[PDB]
């Protein structure tokens, strides 16, 4: 296990670049959550009701 | 006390049918809370910061 650690880490780290990378070039790195994403609907909602 | 507490419950009945009164011809029985406020003056100042 101690052998294959180094080269395991290595490539986590690769796996985590691009998914970093990913997340910066399709997303902007804009934070979401579920809460976030409802309350922006009520709203827009709630200004067409209006 | 228990002589005087049949005509004072009649009373007490009477004069809240008058503030029942009131609450009809000045306020239109619109029932009104501080959460139904807070909420509905909240919303306006989205629209009008929308």
């Amino acid at each position: 296990m101690s052998s294959k650690l180094n080269e395991t880490t290595e490539a986590i780290q690769r796996e985590l670049e691009e998914t970093t990378y990913q997340f910066k070039v399709q997303y902007n790195e804009q934070p979401m959550s579920a809460e976030s994403y409802l309350a922006a609907s009520l709203d827009d909602f709630k200004h067409q009701f209006h």
